[PDB]
């Protein structure tokens, strides 16, 4: 049970004092964290709301989503889902994040992570994961 392979995402509210500082301090903390734990995922960030799956163990999961809703730097955290899963989505990266430019260009009519759509995760997750797979082996 706490070694299944899960993914969680959730949306927040974008809550930086400074975007471009406060986005590498993540990155740089979530590239090692993530390694550790056996967590793969991408982050969204689109300048109002982050969207993020993470993927991995459960326990490993739920560890990491305890001490990202305990994070200042976004607001109004609600999991979207939590889906236990046969293989990772995004076994290649630690987190990628997904910015404004490049969600633009991969997926135009979900720029503003409402997630209103019952299939928005679902097609983020499409056309994200095969955007990178392109430039695979
Ligand atoms: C929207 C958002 C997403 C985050 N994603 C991760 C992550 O995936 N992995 C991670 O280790 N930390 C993530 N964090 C940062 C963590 O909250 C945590 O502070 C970090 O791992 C520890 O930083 P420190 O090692 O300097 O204390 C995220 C923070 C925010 C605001």
């Amino acid at each position: 049970f706490m070694d299944e392979l899960v993914s969680l995402t959730y949306r927040s509210r974008v809550r930086l004092a400074d975007p471009v500082a406060d986005i590498v301090q993540i990155m740089r903390a979530s590239r090692v964290r993530n390694l550790r734990l056996g967590i793969t995922g991408i982050l969204l960030y689109n300048g109002v709301h982050f969207v993020q799956t993470i993927e991995g163990p459960r326990s490993a999961c739920d560890e990491l989503f305890r001490l990202i809703s305990a994070d200042p730097r976004h607001q109004e955290i609600l999991a979207f889902d939590l889906e236990p899963i046969t293989a990772r989505r995004f076994p290649d990266w630690s987190m990628r994040i997904v910015s404004r430019k490049e969600l633009r260009a991969l997926a135009p009519d979900l720029e503003r992570l409402d997630l209103s759509g019952p299939e928005d995760v679902a097609e983020l997750h499409r056309t994200i994961a095969a955007s990178l797979s392109r430039g695979d082996a």
